[PDB]
């Protein structure tokens, strides 16, 4: 189903492979200082894979996401662990090819109440909240959503690369263009209109923490932007409509992307790039088994700007503190 792809030949695996080995920083504890040497090796990169990064980062016309093929073999990987706290993504060699493949497309941040800031968080079925509407679940349908779209420091960018899949795991895309092309005139002039309110994804939430922009936020418009190129903000689950009307418009949304959504089932050396701005995204329903087998995405989170979030950020610091989302 998926359209955006771009299949590394041999020797470009080869060249991100030997340029990973610039990349000398711990990711989790060196953070900044890891992600400012990809963007510098970077530029050692293969120059039709870099074209092609800056081409889906620049975003006019893009598709709203890019699936990424044939990087380097996941080698001597660890077992897949049983909750997100152990950060084990984060120092395999699949990390720095992904943050020399992330920082061709923009800057890298983290987000303090997201996977504890954890430059590459560990995507990996949860045993508890695996009937939840988190990316550790995996009983229940993972609902279509913008990431953090209750945040207006919310990532340009989500960077899924695969370390294990599942057969069953189907990622789901469902662009703002894709949208549009399904709605009349009057839809997408009221999706347009500030309709809705959103709140605080309950996983933000902590004992004395108080969000300077608050619990409930809103109300905001779902579509934004260029006419031929719009902007989306979304959350099935979380969203409310003011009136009657902007609850049936939000359902109208969920039919369309029910309709149109692309899949696909990430593999072993994959990597999957979403623009956060122009796709929104969902996961089906996978049976997984707590044997340190199971799927295992390293997830990471790009900003084209690092000055948007400063007054968020410490001194050369990667991580967004808690109250400022
Ligand atoms: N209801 C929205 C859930 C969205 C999900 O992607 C969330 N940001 C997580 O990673 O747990
Ligand atoms: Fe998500």
């Amino acid at each position: 189903e998926v359209s955006a792809i771009l299949v590394l030949t041999s020797s470009e695996a080869s060249t991100l492979e030997r340029v990973a080995d610039l990349v000398t920083a711990h990711a989790l504890y060196a953070a900044h200082d890891f992600c400012a040497q990809a963007q510098l090796a970077a530029a050692e990169l293969p120059s039709r894979v870099v074209a092609r990064l800056q081409e889906f980062a620049w975003g006019d016309m893009n598709e709203g996401h890019l699936l990424i093929k044939g990087l380097p073999q996941v080698r001597s990987l660890p077992p897949t662990p049983t909750s997100n706290v152990h950060a084990v993504a984060a120092t395999t060699p699949m990390s720095r090819y992904q943050a020399l493949i992330n920082e061709c497309v923009g800057r890298m941040i983290a987000y303090e109440a997201e996977g504890h800031g954890h430059t590459f968080q560990d995507m990996v079925p949860s045993a508890m909240s695996a009937h939840s509407q988190t990316s550790l679940g995996s009983a229940v349908e993972l609902e279509l959503h913008t990431e953090q779209a209750f945040s207006p420091l919310r990532p340009d960018f989500v960077s899924l690369a695969c370390l294990r899949g599942d057969p069953r795991a189907l990622t789901y895309l469902f662009s703002a263009r894709q949208l549009v092309a399904t709605l009349t005139t009057q839809e997408i002039a009221m999706l347009r209109e500030p309709m809705w309110t959103t709140t605080v994804d309950e996983s933000f939430l902590a004992e004395g923490r108080t969000f300077l922009l608050g619990f409930e936020r809103g109300p905001i418009p779902i579509l934004s932007g260029a006419d031929d190129d719009p902007f989306i903000v979304f959350d099935q689950d979380l969203m409310r409509g003011i009136s009657a009307p902007a609850q049936e418009l939000q359902q109208t949304v969920i039919r369309a992307y029910y309709a149109e959504r692309v899949s696909h089932c990430l593999a072993p050396g994959e990597m999957l790039l979403i623009d956060n701005r122009r796709a929104v995204h969902g996961r089906s329903i996978f049976a997984p088994r707590f044997d340190g087998a199971d799927r295992f995405l390293s997830r990471s989170f790009i900003v084209a700007d690092g000055s948007r979030s400063r007054h968020a950020r410490s001194s050369f610091g990667r991580v967004v503190s808690a109250r400022f989302s």
